[PDB]
């Protein structure tokens, strides 16, 4: 859900809020997702999403009935460093995965504030 994925955040980039500045940044990252990404942390993002479409096609989260904007699956951060649980079943590890794999991209790529809070037009 987006208590974990913020602090997953939070645990790579330790001087983010990332509600204030990962939301609304690019075509993709935000609400919704079109168009040509703007650039690397926008096609982060654009990763995410087609992430989290993917988990809605797996036998495991439709018979569970889940949604990965409300998954409740578990994770710790230790030195910077995200581990997601073991005791995660195979839904809730498909979210947390997707939900690592962001936040690690998150931290490697450069950020373009000129990005932020794009007009979805060029999108
Ligand atoms: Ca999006």
């Amino acid at each position: 859900a987006l208590w974990q994925f913020n602090g997953m955040i939070k645990c790579k980039i330790p001087s983010s809020e990332p509600l204030l500045d990962f939301n609304n940044y690019g075509c993709y990252c935000g609400l919704g997702g079109s168009g040509t990404p703007v650039d690397d942390l926008d096609r982060c993002c654009q990763t995410h999403d087609n992430c989290y479409k993917q988990a809605k096609k797996l036998d495991s989260c439709k018979v569970l009935v889940d949604n990965p904007y409300t998954n409740n699956y578990s994770y710790s951060c230790s030195n910077n460093e995200i581990t997601c649980s073991s005791e995660n079943n195979a839904c809730e590890a498909f979210i947390c995965n997707c939900d690592r794999n962001a936040a690690i991209c998150f931290s490697k790529v450069p950020y373009n504030k000129e990005h932020k809070n794009l007009d979805k037009k060029n999108c």
